[PDB]
């Protein structure tokens, strides 16, 4: 009955618009604390998350969900602090993504669970601020530490309600390993979206996984290198494919009767520091509505295209409530 | 010059006995604040880390050199405690180990000159505690990033007097690959300890290296899975190499007259937590001694084997203030 976010426990009301798969700052353990400067400062850093996050409440956005891991040097306090001055909900996630370091890579599905564990129940850090996801990825077949991470994922999230989100590399059908390993373990596909599934234009990939009871997470939607095509690094990142092609796949599967299944989001941050060093500046020029993008652009972009309004709030507001609220099987 | 501690800069005639490669912790970056549980708590680690130290201070030891960098989850503030607690100096380190997350192997030789030189003449995060010595690794020939590391290293050493200090993979003689690549940016070999180099029986790479000015990091001297030759994670770390052995190339380099290029060591820590989970309780199995190893087996040993008091007091005295002492050339 409630949902844990870095100033503490809300109500499924409370949430309202959630958008589902967002980050403050992409990162590293340890980097911003490390190295503000990148970032041109933290303050530099936090007032321009606070602008966004206006920004995107001003477009009806109450809550994100920040699913960057330890490795993606997730740093609560940061998030804290510019949830506040926004007065935007954030939940925090634990689990690992791609870049674990040494000192996680060499543990074994018992501690992982441990340790994801700690950050739901305990605390993250000495913050007392409490995890209300779980984030897991593999980039293809998952290696033997991958296997561990989100056999430790389905176990903390057995234990504790808390849903588990993924990271694929959509074009390697990632999504379905996933769900294999999820589901040896007993965990209710309820519990989980299969993220950047907006990446394919394989509906019956994306129908298969939703016919099993996946959500699927259409949130990569503003991530398009369309103007800047011969810019590799962005190119390679954000893909060559138009963000309406993305949008579209909403329609496609509210189509097939899965409209319940789907969590959309921008996949937006504020600050980017594990690319090319100004990639936060080039994404900007891409997409100036950052986190807006969903509420400004995409949902009037589908309403022209027919999808009611109705459908469209029970996307953002109903689904990610239903998702959040911790359950074993909703 | 002054050297850098984490309770701020001393004199020459500070420093004392020095241990030249030390840790309190081997960790992971953000990895201490997450996960202190791995540790036991932190409270612990700090205990533990006290003790060791004392232990180490009633043997003779005034300052060791913690050449615990970013990737090795250094935490200056733990590094302060534990020196003001113990009274023993701890110089804290800059530079990249063999962890780099994607924040730091996605930066150019000119961004990681500019870290490295944050940490020196600014400070370490937020505490103002500067590093005394830049720290740098390969493991066999450079990677493309290795280079760039070792160039950004001899280009902050050379703007600042700073010394650099170096793992080898010894036995492959990694030394002659990185020193070349500093002299390629006109380091000065008196600003370079090459490391881990009683890992080889190859007296006459030691010797070329000392010949051309130096420093040889005798720094593994109880390292040693003699006893536990069945433990593959120990051996792998530890090698099978007796601390006798180990030792006497401190008297061989002593007997072709390399006297002032020596820097011995024992690579102890606290903590560990980038290797298998319980490697520190094996390691104090291997070597209760601690960082008193150095003083309480090594000096009387070579004592015994017929070398002077007054060359040990060389060694271990004269020689780390000569190498710590801000210069270009030493
Ligand atoms: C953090 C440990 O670093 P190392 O000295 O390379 O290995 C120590 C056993
Ligand atoms: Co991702
Ligand atoms: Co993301
Ligand atoms: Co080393
Ligand atoms: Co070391």
């Amino acid at each position: 009955d409630r949902i844990n976010t870095v100033r503490g426990p809300i109500t499924i009301s409370e949430a309202g618009f959630t958008l589902t798969h967002e980050h403050i700052c992409g990162s590293s353990a340890g980097f911003l604390r490390a190295w503000p400067e990148f970032f041109g400062s933290r303050k530099a850093l936090a007032e321009k998350a606070v602008r966004g996050l206006r920004r995107a409440r001003a477009a009806g956005v109450r809550t994100i969900v920040d699913v960057s891991t330890f490795d993606i040097g997730r740093d609560v306090s940061l998030l804290a602090e510019v949830s506040r001055a926004a007065d935007v909900h954030i939940v925090a996630a634990t689990g690992l993504w791609f870049d674990p370091p040494l000192s996680m890579r060499l543990r074994s599905v018992e501690e992982l669970t441990q340790f994801f564990l700690r950050e739901i129940q305990y605390g993250i850090e000495d913050t007392g601020i409490r995890a209300g996801i779980i984030k897991v990825a593999t980039t293809g077949k998952a290696t033997p530490f991958q296997e561990l991470v989100l056999k430790a994922a389905a176990r903390a999230s057995l234990a504790t309600g808390v849903p588990v989100t993924t990271h694929t590399a959509a074009s390697q059908r990632d999504g379905e390993q996933q769900a294999a390993i999820f589901e040896s373990e007993g965990l209710s596909p309820s519990r989980v979206c299969i993220g950047h599934s907006d990446d394919t234009d394989d509906l019956s990939y994306l129908t298969a996984l939703a016919a099993r009871g996946y959500l699927i997470g259409l949130d990569h939607i503003p991530h398009s290198a369309i103007g800047l095509e011969d810019n590799a690094s962005a190119s390679a990142l954000l893909g060559i494919r138009s963000w309406q092609t993305r949008a579209l796949l909403i329609k496609a599967l509210i189509d097939q009767g899965y409209m319940k299944q789907i969590l959309v989001s921008n996949d937006w941050l504020f600050g980017f520091s594990s690319y090319v060093t100004n990639i936060m500046d080039v994404m900007d020029r891409v997409n100036p509505d950052g986190m807006a993008f969903i509420p400004l652009r995409v949902i009037p972009f589908l309403r022209e295209k027919g999808v009611p309004q109705e459908t469209l709030a029970g996307i953002t507001v109903t689904n990610p409530a239903r998702f959040l609220s911790p359950t074993l099987r909703a």
